[PDB]
């Protein structure tokens, strides 16, 4: 099987500004669509989109929500 960019969902604990575009730019409150968690160009950071924006974001900041059911 080809296990990877699944695309799990996050929470954001705290609004974003990112300077540039690599980051992403969000807001507390906002559900994030995490493309895909393994991200070598960036170290701890996670890629998610947004408003059409395909940025990262810090996984200290993301909130990975897990379903309940076969967790």
């Amino acid at each position: 099987g080809s296990s990877g960019s699944s695309g799990l969902l996050a929470r954001a604990l705290y609004d974003n500004c990112p300077d540039c575009s690599d980051e992403l730019a969000f807001s507390r409150g906002d559900i994030l669509t995490i493309l895909e968690q393994h991200v070598p160009e960036s170290e701890g950071w996670w890629k998610c989109l947004l408003h059409g924006r395909q940025g990262l974001a810090p996984a200290n900041r993301l909130q990975i929500l897990s379903g309940p059911s076969s967790g």
